[PDB]
């Protein structure tokens, strides 16, 4: 892959925004979570602490290919979940919350960090490395939360998935173009959301067949 053709470093002003605001909307959500969730308050904050070093680290990225991020792009791209993860917080739900930051977000980032990691730049490579090995505790703080409060969440969790896995799918089909110029295919990118995705609901406590329901949505 030729790092400094003008197709990539296209590409990659979108991408780079896209992981950028990601990281930020990150960073704000686990505040949000803080705020919701007193008791895991410390947790937390760590978490979004652990965040805006991603966002840091992806702004580096950018900077080392002269790769300027079309940030008003990654702000229309999360719009969707955004608006929803902040009409979740505002009345309180914070299981709602949960599944969008804590699983399907993570599980976005993880599948999509991990497709990037062998095609990146060298020092885009170890900063993407460094970054997926902590967002494994992002998405197990949710697994481990939500099964310790399984059947008390369970039809939130599925009205949350029924609203905003469908958001995901739409982010994966717009994403695809620019990613496959990154040399990501496609098809490994919703492969291995869904993978991970159906993981973490396994270890809340969903059966195998509500996992293939849920997957549907
Ligand atoms: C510069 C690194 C490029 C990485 C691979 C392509 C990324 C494709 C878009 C995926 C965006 C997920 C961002 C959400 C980040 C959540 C951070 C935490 O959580
Ligand atoms: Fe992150
Ligand atoms: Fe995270």
């Amino acid at each position: 892959i030729d790092f400094q053709t003008e197709t990539y470093k296209d590409a990659y002003s979108r991408i780079n925004a896209i992981v950028i605001e990601g990281e930020q909307e990150a960073h704000d959500n686990y505040l949000t979570l803080a705020e919701l969730l007193a008791d895991k308050k410390a947790e937390l904050v760590g978490l979004s602490k652990m965040e805006n070093r991603h966002m840091k680290g992806f702004q580096a990225c950018g900077r080392n290919l002269k790769v300027t991020p079309d940030m008003a792009f990654a702000k229309q791209f999360f719009s969707e979940l955004h608006k929803n993860f902040q009409t979740a917080a505002a009345q309180g739900q914070i299981v709602t919350c949960l599944l969008i930051q804590s699983l399907i977000i993570e599980c976005f980032a993880i599948a999509a960090y991990n497709i990037y990691i062998p095609v990146a730049d060298d020092f885009a490579r170890k900063i993407t490395e460094g970054v997926v090995k902590e967002e494994y505790s992002h998405l197990n703080f949710g697994e481990v939360w939500l099964q310790a409060h399984f059947e008390e969440s369970k039809a939130e969790l599925e009205a949350a998935n029924r609203q905003n896995l469908p958001i995901i799918w739409k982010l994966l089909n717009a994403v695809a173009d620019d990613a496959r110029v990154l040399g990501m295919e496609k098809d490994a990118l919703i492969e291995d959301f869904m993978i991970a995705y159906g993981e973490a609901l396994g270890n809340i406590g969903f059966n195998n067949r509500d996992i293939m329901r849920m997957s549907a949505q």
